[PDB]
C-alpha cells in the first residue's frame, strides 16, 4: 500500500489512465503547480523533491509572469483596467 | 452545433460527466481561472461574463494571496528561501 502520493493518484485515476508526465513547458508546470498549492492539495511529491522541471530561470520569469496576469486580472477586477 | 465555450465543455467532458458548477471559494475558482488563463485556453464564458462569484474585495485578497505564494515559491526557487 505504498502510494508515491494522492497528488499523482489523482492524475492517474484523472479520466481512467492520466499521462504522469513531469510536464515541460514552465507555464503549463506552473499553472498545474499552483492551481495545486493554492487550491489545498499539496503539489506532487517530484515537484517538492526537485521541483520537476523548474530551472531558476526561465521558471522565475514564469512565476513573475504569473503574478503580472495575477496583478493585471486584480487590476481589472477592482480598477476596472484602467 | 451552438457551443458555449469549449472551456465549459472540457470540463463537461472531463472524465465522463463533469460536475458543470459556478464555483464557491475564490481560491478553487481564482486557482481553475489562472490554470486556464495562464496555460493558454480561454476562462469559461461565465468568467469573462460575470467573473462567476468574483466580488471586488475577497477575490483581491485571494489574488494576493495568490501572489503572494506565488512570491514565496520564486523566493524559494530563486532565493533558497532565505
Amino acid at each position: 500500500m505504498r502510494n508515491r502520493v494522492s497528488t499523482v493518484q489523482q492524475l492517474t485515476k484523472r479520466f481512467s489512465l492520466g499521462m504522469l508526465q513531469g510536464r515541460g513547458p514552465l507555464k503549463l508546470f506552473m499553472a498545474l503547480v499552483a492551481f495545486l498549492r493554492f487550491l489545498t492539495i499539496p503539489p506532487t511529491a517530484g515537484i517538492l523533491k526537485r521541483w520537476g522541471t523548474i530551472k531558476k530561470s526561465k521558471a522565475i520569469n514564469v512565476l513573475r509572469g504569473f503574478r503580472k496576469e495575477i496583478g493585471r486580472m486584480l487590476n481589472i477586477l477592482n480598477r476596472r483596467r484602467r
